[PDB]
């Protein structure tokens, strides 16, 4: 049944909650944002109000013929009133279209859903700094102190660096970016920019693309796959029997891989640095997984919330065991001790 972190009280509202058939008492289903765990059960059957950004509109229309009649896109940074209630979406610094949703109860409380989110200062001085918040429900992904990571920027610096001397050693290098979901453009696109390449994909994805409103988006992707030599390709065929099939493909127009997984967290952060990742490598083949997060690290979550300083938090991730709830918690009051709050 529909899990209680997935209900807004004093509303008849839900956030993120599309699998569960029709919830009791269901007035209106947010959606933060275009994730498969997140949508899951849309589709062009779908009759009931979804509230959701302009781009995540776009997508619900564009990919899962969700029909036109019951999205209802808002826009950002704007106090906008549904079903009788105050709501605000803001940015979430997630994948594009990703909002935080803040909920301004008729009885006085406030309440604000992260949805996923990469916490930022920049958060500090949107509408959030104006007012209190009582209860936050909080993307607890990376909720403990082993998760570490860089900054977005050091890593597409690492990239870009490793990519333009890969191919200035070698014109007949091919570079390929694994994908399996929106999020982290910015890898492909700050390679392809800096070898002078659009970046080359099926038609599914420069379709989903297409949905983003990215600036000058048709300067850089296409699916003319012969006059790229930066390729997409799903994040399942970024391994040596996948690379090595798709170099045979290029007729040999190529004759090394350079490619790049962007994963989550993975246990070489608890040791090493960006300036010393090395990829795994196999004949002409080599395999890069650089650390870029669209998650809070756990640093960046504790300040965001010690900032905040909630009368009450609602974890909506690692909610399964009682292990990490009972550790999620621990943590929780030894920030709100060490911050007085
Ligand atoms: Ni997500």
């Amino acid at each position: 049944t529909c899990p209680f972190y997935k209900k807004i009280p004093g509303t008849g509202f839900t956030v993120d909650a599309f699998q569960y058939g029709v919830v009791e008492g269901c007035t209106a289903y947010f959606l933060t944002h275009f994730h498969s765990d997140h949508y899951a059960g849309l589709s062009k059957h779908f009759t009931f109000p979804v509230y959701c950004s302009e781009i995540t509109g776009n997508l619900l229309k564009n990919k899962l013929h969700v029909q036109e009649q019951y999205i209802h896109p808002l826009p950002l940074d704007t106090e906008c009133i549904v079903n009788g209630v105050k709501v605000v979406l803001l940015d979430a610094n997630h994948c594009p279209g990703a909002v935080m949703i803040l909920f301004y109860l008729p009885n006085g409380t406030v309440i604000l859903h992260t949805g996923d989110f990469r916490a930022d200062p920049s958060m500090e001085r949107s509408l959030l700094a104006d007012q209190k918040v009582h209860m936050l429900y909080l993307d607890t992904t990376y909720c403990s102190p082993e998760y570490t990571f860089p900054s977005q920027q050091e890593v597409i610096r690492f990239a870009i660096n490793t990519a333009f001397e890969a191919v200035t050693l070698n014109p007949h290098a091919l570079v390929v970016c694994g994908t399996y979901s929106i999020g982290k453009e910015k890898v492909f696109l700050a390679i392809a920019d800096v070898l002078g390449s659009k970046v080359g994909m099926s038609q599914e994805k420069y379709k989903t693309l297409q949905c983003l409103n990215i600036p000058e988006i048709n300067s850089l992707i296409t699916t003319d796959m012969c006059s790229s030599l930066v390729h997409l390709l799903p994040m399942m065929q970024i391994n040596f029997k996948g690379l090595q099939s798709h170099l045979k493909k290029c007729g040999g127009k190529y004759n090394q891989i350079l490619a790049f997984r962007p994963t989550g967290w993975t246990h070489s952060n608890k040791f090493t640095r960006i300036a010393d990742v090395i990829p795994q490598t196999k004949g002409n083949i080599s395999i890069y997984g650089i650390p870029y997060s669209e998650h809070s690290s756990y640093l960046e979550m504790k300040r965001f919330v010690q900032w905040l300083k909630p009368q009450k938090i609602i974890p909506t991730v690692n909610v399964g065991t009682w292990k990490s709830r009972s550790t999620m918690e621990k943590y929780f009051r030894e920030w709100k001790l060490e911050a007085g709050y």
